[PDB]
């Protein structure tokens, strides 16, 4: 009983390989439930959503974070029928995302971090399940409110021992305020986990975070719009660096000693509301593996290229369990 | 059985009474239901409402629409629960406020007039509980998206007969280029109501509206203020706002006419503690427009039967579905 999921607390040893960076749906707070033919229905997201973890265990996987947040539409009772279903262990989030409502923008640092806390020792919503994990988000220089919900996480990751992971504009190299505004606070490096780190190709950048004990989180790699760059709206969320490109940042971060700063994902969902209309049979297309992306093409392809089976199996198990566990 | 409320169709004479822009609390989609210690308890901002909806009822009021649309945070399951145990009929709104969600904000108005449907002719959520309103705002020149909200909520009116509400910048005279959106797209102008229009004194701006078909919503009688508080209450006092229903009696727009208190029994949109500012500022709370409004036009020669007109006749005839 170490790790709080949406089934209830396991063990460290049941979480095995984990994907620490994913969503069942991304969304906003509410939708879902007053909008379910967005996605067709809420029967057709749960079993696509279903099928694809399903084929994820398949291919290895027996974790995935959902760092979806209330602002980014997470549901719980979603998170725990597809998790049920599929057998795949989901952790929770609590903190906010980039669309934050009224309600929560115009909350002072205290009361954050009591919003924080409630959703870790208490439960999310009325449903008694616990967040394992807070997620937090910059995108450029941090507004006055993002320093507000950074200094809250960190207060409220040193009452509880839960992990911070963050949403960053990497080419923007945001790791570096979010990390400075942590360490103001006195939170551990070894707690956070700077996300979206795969959008950028400045290794300098990568490893003076990894080498002051933040978990970089290499997360997005199969987002590629190579082949079908002439829709604007899908070149500018998934990029013009191909999967590979993105992919020897974890053989870089490896043979400059930082194995054990890894995190590695691929920021999948099953359902897309906060962006364009389709934009989910746009990402279906570049990636029909999914969540299995992760196991099925990038763990062989970093074996073609040198990379030792223990190195990799260290980053996929051993990193994800020493950063989930609270301490 | 033509309205909609919260816990089923009624009748036109069943109405009675009716207060045409109320919440019962004020908040963003999802957040009671994630945070309800924020309001003390659950149970704690139910017995609130459920305590002012009686005092409401006790002065005479039977029905209040509640125009908290789904990023305003409505919950059709507490206006269920608070209209059950008060016994004053809730009429809940589809419409989209000022604070869209990016799920809300990308949208095409194909898809916005899809939702707005659904809440109408369909239900709210899983509940099954239908809108008799739609709830539309702009804050100054509409947005490109405001202008697609203000016309799928046209669509969306024009497919079932239900009315449009609005929000507006009175000062900045929305309700005229509201006016020209929904004339655009061919709903008439006996189906909407231009709110917030009490927030100015300009006369020939209501009059004017009020000769097209327009229905005036003079809704924000108890907000005076005379630090975050007065940015959103103003200093203006009740009985500036409440002489404009007079001076718009008398310009022969009765019918033209909606009156309510724009009250709220929870908020959680604005600064921590407002509602201990607003509860000083206005205890008789959503009982404000019968106990002190009523009263005081009747003192200044306004006859019992256009009052009737206004807050029985006018509400029933703008919420009923045509
Ligand atoms: C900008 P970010 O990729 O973190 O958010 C998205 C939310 C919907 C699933 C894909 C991710
Ligand atoms: C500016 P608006 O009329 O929406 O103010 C309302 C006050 C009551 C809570 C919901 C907001
Ligand atoms: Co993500
Ligand atoms: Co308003
Ligand atoms: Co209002």
């Amino acid at each position: 009983d170490r790790i709080n999921t949406v089934r209830g607390p396991i063990t460290i040893s049941e979480a095995g390989f984990t994907l620490t960076h994913e969503h069942i749906c991304g969304s906003s707070a509410g939708f879902l439930h007053a909008w379910p033919e967005f996605f067709g229905s809420r029967k057709a997201l749960v079993e696509k959503a279903v099928r694809g973890l399903r084929r994820a265990r398949a291919a290895g996987v027996r974790t995935i974070v959902d760092v979806s947040t209330f602002d980014c539409g997470r549901d719980v009772s979603l998170l725990a029928e597809v998790s049920r279903a599929a057998d795949v262990h989901i952790v929770a989030a609590t903190g906010l995302w980039i669309d934050p409502p009224l309600s929560m923008r115009l909350r002072s640092v205290e009361e954050l971090t009591q919003f924080f806390l409630r959703e870790i020792q208490y439960g999310i919503e009325d449903t008694g399940i616990r967040a394992g994990i807070i997620k937090v988000a910059t995108t450029g220089k941090a507004t006055p409110f993002q320093e507000l919900v950074l200094r809250a996480a960190a207060r409220a990751s040193l009452a509880t021992g839960v992990p911070v992971t963050t949403h960053t504009a990497a080419s923007q190299r945001d790791g570096e305020q979010q990390a400075a505004i942590f360490e103001s606070e006195g939170l551990s490096p070894s707690r956070v986990c700077i996300g979206h780190s795969d959008d950028t190709d400045d290794l300098s950048y990568l490893t003076a975070l990894a080498a002051r004990g933040y978990l970089i989180g290499l997360d997005g790699i199969p987002w590629s719009a190579i082949g079908l760059e002439d829709n604007a709206s899908a070149s500018a969320i998934l990029g013009n660096r191909s999967w590979q490109t993105r992919a020897l940042l974890i053989k870089a971060l490896i043979d400059q000693g930082y194995m054990k700063q890894i995190l590695v994902s691929n920021d999948w969902t099953f359902g897309f509301s906060s962006y364009v209309t389709n934009i989910m049979d746009v990402l279906d297309r570049v990636n029909p593996d999914g969540m299995a992306f992760i196991p099925l093409r990038v763990i062989p392809f970093l074996r073609e290229k040198g990379v030792p089976q223990e190195t990799l199996a260290g980053i996929t198990v051993t990193n994800p369990a020493r950063f989930l566990s609270p301490t």
